[PDB]
């Protein structure tokens, strides 16, 4: 607890000439903005706040930006001598003082900077939670004020995920264990998720300091010197020309494996005590699975590097789009190519297949809990002077931390929750035991095997919401024409049956996403608190505000009250 | 010109004991309000400004509600010694010192308050616009500063409206005179103009001074004495219940009407040099079905009435959709009725209905030319002291002006001509010179048939605009169903292709939306102008801003440089 707000690492690179003038430069700027650099310790060097007006300065320089750009209708306008928050307020501005244009050498030749950890308080809220599995909220205002409000939303984000996940747990289990009626709980639970989340999120928002943030940083990567600070917008065209065909090829090459390891399991069960044996190579594929999910992930993580697609705020956007399509193919295209290939065109492919129905059932099982039983055996077969500098150079080598493959992996279960559910009602009560297992894993990863990130100020969790909200929409198309296409069981097709439900469940849909959502716009938040009270600031200052041709030959009052008195008795003379 | 802002006109309606003491209260709150009220006139009474401080206490009074609100981010501090604009600011500000709460008695007691005719600057820009037929932008910004900017708004959109259906009008005489290129064409056509007017839009309310108005007005009608100021939200649910079930029973109707239309057609045609005299009840019913129109525009007007279905603006929207679903049934339930219905459907029908195809092509013709005809033959058929005290019981003897009856006419035509064009593609002309005869008729009707309005403030045009969006989708659907339904004439109707050309170009038709939206998107307008300005006060008032543990034992500059110079030498001693 040694009052330090951020570390900076150097590194001493390259031979040692030009260190002393670049190490200079840094501390010349350093000093200029933010005093009391120390450097008790060796290489990197520390920073803390110089003096309390210079620390309101820069609290009063942050404020103005604040309401510049649009958050925080009122204006700063004293010189505001209020307490901050714990530590949010404080480090995020000490890293915008360290961090905004108008500040390091070579642009990235000094490493990451990073405040250090709370062990105290840390370890508080670690082992206060061997209980109840429901974090309350004066504990997520705790998760909050400590490294930013972007990591509570993503709390609160998982924990509600949970809390209505629990539903169709009970209920897919109450599946008296692939019916219609099935398919339509599991598509108003897909639906009214979505919404009341929208709902909580622009409550929580308000309920925290951002109303809104669209404050575009400019990540410093992008570059063509054209004019006055400017790249063209006609090479994204050509990279996107880049996206579209890899994209396809690993489409294609997915669908060879599959296709490989199917005309193996044919010539197993051909050949041959071993039904789970027959049955393996399905298990193989499903376990190799999440290595290749992480190996096109930084594919494509290349290719919009390759592509500086913005420079900050819709570079995350785009890189949403890549993990989404790359996410969607390596996720969906074995149960999507396997059920509508497969099952009804079986005998006029399998003679090809040389030298069966009701699979989907068993295939679906296995590649859905096949990666967590590996991820879940595996930790089991596993077992059967300077004086806290040492804990720094701890903190310092250590990894650092995403917010985005966890979500990835969330947006994975929703995928097999909505697109298919109804094949195999078990998906939910697995699903629930294996995020109630990593719940805890989570938040230990988070705190203690990495350092802390330095407190973002985001408003929503990012695409990932209108990722969810398409891939919705996705799963009402294909679970209406899965669970017509497969009920009762000499059959037929009857190809417009198939289509027309098809269209008729898909505009159901949509009708009824447009009236859940205009239900919970009216069924108002507590937002009335933090409405209320601009309603009572509005009012004040309106109530202050409110204080403080020759023949015009009549008078206001008294002539025009008789005049009128005159009128109306000459027209009632009758 | 006597420098009058507003009459108010007071009609003594019962006997005359209280109409004293009621007058005199409406006298005393409007010189406690506006002084100078002027009545050397009878019955009726004049207001004007008092004294121009006193106007300057007004005009201040609106711009902290302007800026209490949203509107006008920057606060309207001073005593805001400016020159305001020619008449709208004026009068808005006049019109709103008398209609505000914190203001007539019995709350109907007066009748209609309302403004005078510039009749020179009127008769400038009738006489000045016999030529041209393309309004430009100062005289739009003319039509601006008179009767407000909502009206200003209106036009805006009637004439780019007329602007973009001059390229159909080319294209549909062009194809040589309903094949697939004119149908993707027209959808291409019909969904540039929605996406290009509301990025229209966006600029022209930045270009005036409205950015965006929300200010909820509270429109005295609705009553629940319930608490501190309430009506509950239920009876609502209770007259949605009965708003469906009466627009079924008149489709019910209309479809019996033009039923029995169909049958008397076979008579005639069955019993019977006399072609057209075979096909007239089609004739008869479409010249009688816009009298139904406005019959059930005020049958539906009454259902709104008895609603009360918000106070004030969703009263609008809640109108829009009734008068869009009314409107929808009576002009084009006939064509979707005779097409999908009695062309498959010939042979099992017409022996239903006793004691043909392509129907449709001439259908359609007498179903869209009818009423245009009927209503330009008419204006052929037919003909072959107080001095100006005069001139104002001319005016007040004068109906009001409603802007929506036109402009559902509006939404009438791009129905025909998105729902189904290429049936005949001659409704693109048709429809051209209709608007091109009627353009000017358009505009004396709302500056001399009619008082002025008093000058609103809107920002957009309604719920206009989201019932053409949804006209627009729901036109690529019929359009993609018709063209493949009947194209190359012993014939077939293979049911899946027709329902996956439905599904299919459905979504194509989604595709192109959320492309065009996002390339327009990108594409700025000349709000560079009021964007740029706002950057400038922005930057100005950031450089105005930016202007005005035992072991701390080491200094920040030299002793740091020093110790740095001697870790890196240090370190490179090897």
């Amino acid at each position: 607890n040694h009052h330090v707000d951020y570390v900076i690492r150097f590194n001493y690179g390259d031979i040692d000439t030009p260190e002393a003038i670049k190490k200079f430069e840094v501390l010349l700027l350093e000093l200029s903005e933010v005093g009391l650099q120390t450097e008790v310790r060796q290489l990197f060097v520390f920073v803390r706040a110089a003096s309390k007006k210079k620390l309101k300065r820069a609290v009063y320089q942050s404020r103005v930006r604040d309401w510049l750009y649009g958050v925080r209708n009122t204006e700063p306008e004293p010189a505001s001598s209020a307490k901050p928050q714990s530590e949010a307020e404080r480090l995020l501005v000490i890293y915008h003082l360290i961090t905004v244009p108008k500040r390091h050498g070579e642009w990235k030749n000094v490493d990451a900077i990073f405040p250090l950890h709370d062990e105290e308080t840390n370890r508080q809220c670690m082992r206060e939670w061997s209980k109840k599995t429901f974090l309350s909220t004066e504990d997520l205002d705790r998760i909050r004020n400590t490294f930013g409000e972007h990591v509570g939303f993503y709390f609160a984000f998982l924990q509600s995920y949970f809390r209505f996940l629990m539903f169709p747990a009970a209920f897919g289990f109450s599946c008296w264990l692939f019916s219609i009626i099935y398919t339509v709980v599991n598509c108003l639970w897909c639906i009214v998720f979505i919404e009341y989340w929208k709902r909580q999120e622009e409550d929580l928002s308000c309920r925290w300091q951002t109303k809104g943030v669209s404050a575009v940083h400019e990540k410093r990567a992008e570059f063509k010197p054209e004019k006055e600070i400017v790249f063209p917008a006609t090479k994204r065209m050509y990279r996107q020309l880049l996206q579209v065909p890899f994209a396809l090829l690993a489409a294609v090459a997915l669908g060879a494996i599959i296709a490989t390891c199917f005309a193996i399991e044919i010539f197993i069960s051909e050949v041959y005590l071993k039904g789970y044996l027959v049955f393996i190579p399905t298990i193989l594929v499903s376990a190799l699975i999440p290595t290749m999910s992480a190996v096109l992930l930084t594919v494509a993580t290349k290719l919009n590097d390759y592509e500086n697609y913005e420079t900050q705020d819709a570079y995350k956007v785009a890189l949403t789009q890549k993990i989404f399509v790359v996410n969607f193919i390596t996720s969906y295209l074995p149960i999507i190519l396997t059920a509508f290939v497969y099952v009804p065109f079986a005998s006029r492919i399998v003679p090809y297949l040389d030298v069966n129905p009701d699979r989907l059932r068993k295939q679906v099982i296995y590649f859905t809990v096949t990666a967590q039983i590996v991820g879940f055996a595996l930790e089991t077969i596993v077992p059967f002077e300077a004086r806290f500098l040492t804990r720094v150079r701890n903190e310092a080598e250590l990894e650092d931390y995403d917010v985005t493959d966890d979500l990835r992996e969330m947006c994975i279960q929703f995928g097999y929750l909505a697109l298919f559910s109804p094949v195999w009602p078990l998906v939910p009560v697995s699903f629930l035991i294996n995020n109630w297992v990593e719940l805890r894993s989570d938040f230990f990863k988070i705190c203690v095997e990495c350092k802390r990130p330095w407190p973002q100020r985001a408003d929503t969790i990012g695409p990932w919401l209108d990722s969810l909200g398409f891939l919705s929409w996705v799963g009402s198309i294909t679970s209406s024409a899965l669970v017509y296409m497969f009920s009762n069981g000499p059959t037929t097709i009857r190809c417009w049956a198939l289509l027309l439900t098809i269209f008729f469940s898909e505009h159901l849909y949509l009708i009824v996403r447009y009236a859940v959502r205009s239900a919970l716009a009216k069924l108002e938040p507590p937002n009335t608190r933090r409405e209320r009270i601009e309603r009572f600031m509005m009012r004040k200052r309106y109530l202050d505000t409110v204080l403080s041709r020759f023949w015009m030959r009549q008078r206001g009052w008294k002539e025009s009250a008789e005049v009128g008195l005159s009128l109306i008795t000459k027209a009632k003379g009758d």
